[PDB]
């Protein structure tokens, strides 16, 4: 349990008069501070099924989660869609061999830019957030993704 000792007002950096605020946290987006994530590393995801747009915005091409975790918001079509993750300099990629990811399911983090595509059954179009934690020594690796309406 988080409990509540004596915290109510949030500390503001430098200065920012905030009289009104929107429930941004309700969009399923946790605070991503500078942590121990993969620095100097960019991730590229390409979807192919109904659209095949292969779009990857730079502003969200690589988000650092302050907790040895990686996050990247992606927008794809609805109803059976396959996607793959890979870098430009043949760096650590993602390959879901016979994984078949589902809304709110964890995916196996493998390697190789020529494996099996991950198909997700989502009858609703939109962008989902991929949250995954990576090991420090380079042994264990798990991925998790869910859809937020």
């Amino acid at each position: 349990t988080p409990s509540a000792s004596g915290l109510t007002k949030v500390a503001t950096v430098s200065a920012a008069s905030s009289l009104i605020g929107e429930g941004f946290m309700a969009q399923c987006d946790n605070p991503t501070i500078e942590g121990d994530g993969p620095i100097g590393k960019t991730l590229y995801v390409v979807g192919d099924f109904a659209d095949a747009s292969w779009k990857q915005k730079p502003h969200r091409a690589y988000r650092y989660v302050g907790e040895n975790t990686y996050q990247a918001v992606v927008d794809e079509k609805a109803g059976a869609f396959r996607m793959q993750y890979a870098s430009k300099d043949w760096s650590p990629q993602f390959t879901a061999d016979g994984l078949e990811l589902t809304p709110g399911k964890t995916a196996s983090l493998k390697r190789g830019g020529y494996g099996q595509d991950t198909a997700v059954t989502l009858p609703e179009a939109g962008q989902y957030v991929w949250s995954l934690k990576f090991t420090d020594s380079g042994d264990p690796e798990q991925i998790m993704v869910s859809k937020c309406p």
